[PDB]
């Protein structure tokens, strides 16, 4: 299952994707990315859309 991460940065927005079998299994590596990126925010999460969105 494809996963896509939505990083609503006012000053720096992107996005990225990446294989996982479960919300938790991506976010892992999501949660990462952005971190690395010194993002932190509102962490969102949809199950009926299966995608995640951080409102910074």
């Amino acid at each position: 299952m494809t996963f896509k991460l939505i990083i609503n940065g006012k000053t720096l927005k992107g996005e990225t994707t990446t294989e996982a079998v479960d919300a938790a299994t991506a976010e892992k590596v999501l949660k990462q990315y952005a971190n690395d990126n010194g993002i932190d925010g509102e962490w969102t999460y949809d199950d009926a859309t299966k995608t995640f969105t951080v409102t910074e």
